[PDB]
DNA sequence: CAGGATCCT
DNA sequence: CAGGATCCT
């Protein structure tokens, strides 16, 4: 909200010195999160020139490290305070070169990946489409799977790819999705 | 600011012939559609605020009766308002009290009475109860699977011992 | 469309 | 225990 603009490039290059940055603490011990756990989501994923905010999806390997994730966070050597923080969120106010950004930090189980991944892209105009038109067909499709009646659908897949193909839609790169 | 008991009823009996809702049209909140509920309904000395319950007669009207709120003479300022709960900040006497809003459906009623009337440690037992045998309690019914179970039932003295717990009046609830 | 964190009810 | 309003995501 009160952090400043970004360029795509600003985002970039903060998302780079992030991706070695994070850690959390579990149980007293400091457990450093992977480069490869730290995916790019939002507007930044989308390419998009400039940005109100950099979003990262944190991708956890178990789910019993969800209590402790980001409400344990921490960023090696870095500036911030925190605005909110839970199990799902956590919304931090960075100092970078002498300003004062906001950067969201949100978590994804590894099963949820995709979905989580597909959802923290957006755009929401594009996500209000694709959810209603499931909507039409009786599924529920949110950040942590595809639903119908209440129930968990199984789909066999891993990547956001796959998943936006199996349910039943065009696929288009981060930044063609309108 | 904190009242007590007496000063909670001066106030809803003031209130009882003086709220009404647009909606186009000014629609009065009829006084039988309004249940003193919370720590007033219990009778406990001192009060942090003055819980309402509102009946809505038709689920329509859920749409405009808090959202478009009016009181007859009495100043206040809106704290937050949807549908269910809306918390005003009034003034009384020469003093700023919370008033606290609330919505039932005439089908709710006796679920929204017992949810609202309190107090929090008797209810979440209540429920824990209930949670065993299968079911789920709140302020619009009692369900069972995500099913509306459809007891018959009016009153909140009806829904208590049908839900097979022994009745105590709002004062001895605990 | 769908859901999360906060501070309540 | 179970859920609401606000302002986000
Ligand atoms: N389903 C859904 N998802 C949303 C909504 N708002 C945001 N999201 C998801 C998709 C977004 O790409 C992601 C990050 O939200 P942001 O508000 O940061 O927007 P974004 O990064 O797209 O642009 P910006 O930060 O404004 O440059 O969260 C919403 O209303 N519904
Ligand atoms: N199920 C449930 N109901 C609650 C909870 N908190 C409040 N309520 C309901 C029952 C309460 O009697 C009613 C009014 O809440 P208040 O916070 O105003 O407490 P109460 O009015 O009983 O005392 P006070 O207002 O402090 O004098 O709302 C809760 O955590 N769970
Ligand atoms: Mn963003
Ligand atoms: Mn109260």
């Amino acid at each position: 909200s009160g952090g400043g603009m970004l360029t795509l490039i600003q985002g970039k290059k903060i998302v780079n010195h992030l991706r070695s940055r994070l850690a959390f603490e579990y149980n007293g011990q400091l457990i450093k999160i992977l480069s490869k756990n730290i995916v790019a989501v939002g507007s930044l994923r989308r390419e998009e020139k400039m940005l109100n905010d950099v979003d990262l999806l944190i991708i956890v390997p178990e789910k019993k490290l969800l209590k402790h994730v980001l409400p344990n966070i921490r960023i090696k050597g870095l500036s911030f305070s925190v605005k909110v923080c839970g199990e799902r969120k956590c919304v931090l106010f960075i100092e970078w070169e002498k300003k004062t950004y906001q950067l969201d930090l949100f978590t994804a189980l590894a099963e949820e990946k995709p979905y989580a991944i597909f959802h923290f892209t957006g755009p929401v105009s594009y996500l209000i489409r694709i959810r209603a038109a499931l909507k039409k067909k009786n599924y529920k499709l949110n950040q942590y799977g595809l639903f119908k009646n209440q129930t968990l659908v199984p789909l066999k897949i891993t990547t956001e790819k796959e998943l936006i193909k199996e349910l039943g839609f065009t696929y288009r790169i981060p930044k063609k999705r309108l």
